[PDB]
Protein backbone atom coordinates (compact mmCIF):
# COMPACT_ATOMS: atom_id res chain seq x y z
CA UNK A 1 0.00 0.00 0.00
CA UNK A 2 1.92 3.61 -1.20
CA UNK A 3 0.37 7.02 -0.92
CA UNK A 4 1.29 8.41 -4.45
CA UNK A 5 2.05 12.18 -4.95
CA UNK A 6 1.32 12.90 -8.98
CA UNK A 7 1.98 16.03 -10.81
CA UNK A 8 0.70 16.82 -14.17
CA UNK A 9 1.45 19.22 -16.44
CA UNK A 10 -0.89 21.17 -19.32
CA UNK A 11 -4.52 20.22 -19.55
CA UNK A 12 -7.34 17.89 -19.33
CA UNK A 13 -5.36 15.75 -22.00
CA UNK A 14 -2.16 15.09 -19.84
CA UNK A 15 -4.07 14.44 -16.95
CA UNK A 16 -6.18 12.36 -18.88
CA UNK A 17 -3.36 10.46 -19.94
CA UNK A 18 -1.41 10.78 -17.16
CA UNK A 19 -4.19 8.63 -15.30
CA UNK A 20 -4.15 6.15 -17.97
CA UNK A 21 -0.18 5.35 -17.49
CA UNK A 22 -0.58 5.32 -13.98
CA UNK A 23 -3.19 2.77 -13.63
CA UNK A 24 -1.60 0.41 -16.43
CA UNK A 25 1.80 0.90 -13.93
CA UNK A 26 0.00 0.10 -10.90
CA UNK A 27 -1.55 -3.06 -12.89
CA UNK A 28 2.03 -4.21 -13.55
CA UNK A 29 3.19 -4.03 -10.39
CA UNK A 30 0.16 -5.07 -8.44
CA UNK A 31 1.00 -2.11 -6.22
CA UNK A 32 -2.51 -0.07 -4.52
CA UNK A 33 -2.69 3.39 -3.72
CA UNK A 34 -4.23 4.12 -0.22
CA UNK A 35 -3.83 7.75 -0.87
CA UNK A 36 -3.33 9.90 -4.08
CA UNK A 37 -2.06 13.56 -4.02
CA UNK A 38 -2.95 15.64 -7.01
CA UNK A 39 -0.90 18.55 -7.80
CA UNK A 40 -2.17 21.12 -10.96
CA UNK A 41 -3.94 23.40 -12.20
CA UNK A 42 -7.30 21.79 -12.58
CA UNK A 43 -10.24 22.00 -10.38
CA UNK A 44 -11.40 19.20 -8.80
CA UNK A 45 -14.21 18.52 -11.44
CA UNK A 46 -11.77 18.61 -13.87
CA UNK A 47 -10.15 15.98 -12.30
CA UNK A 48 -13.64 13.93 -11.72
CA UNK A 49 -14.42 13.73 -15.56
CA UNK A 50 -11.17 12.99 -16.28
CA UNK A 51 -11.65 10.16 -14.37
CA UNK A 52 -14.79 9.09 -15.64
CA UNK A 53 -12.44 8.92 -19.13
CA UNK A 54 -10.19 6.96 -18.05
CA UNK A 55 -12.32 4.30 -16.73
CA UNK A 56 -14.50 4.59 -20.05
CA UNK A 57 -11.01 4.62 -22.85
CA UNK A 58 -9.11 1.85 -20.76
CA UNK A 59 -11.99 -0.68 -18.77
CA UNK A 60 -9.33 -3.00 -18.62
CA UNK A 61 -7.97 -1.17 -15.55
CA UNK A 62 -11.33 0.31 -14.34
CA UNK A 63 -11.22 -1.07 -10.79
CA UNK A 64 -8.04 0.66 -10.46
CA UNK A 65 -9.22 3.75 -11.58
CA UNK A 66 -12.25 3.69 -9.91
CA UNK A 67 -10.03 3.85 -6.55
CA UNK A 68 -7.41 6.89 -7.19
CA UNK A 69 -10.72 8.37 -8.20
CA UNK A 70 -12.27 7.86 -4.93
CA UNK A 71 -8.83 8.96 -3.29
CA UNK A 72 -8.41 12.53 -5.93
CA UNK A 73 -12.68 13.25 -4.62
CA UNK A 74 -11.25 12.83 -0.58
CA UNK A 75 -7.98 14.54 -1.33
CA UNK A 76 -9.46 17.46 -2.54
CA UNK A 77 -12.21 17.50 0.06
CA UNK A 78 -9.28 18.50 1.90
Amino acid sequence: KVTVVLYVNGDEVALVHAFMTTASLLAKEGKLVEKLILTSNFTERTVRRAFDLVRELLPAKAEIIDALREEAEKYFAE
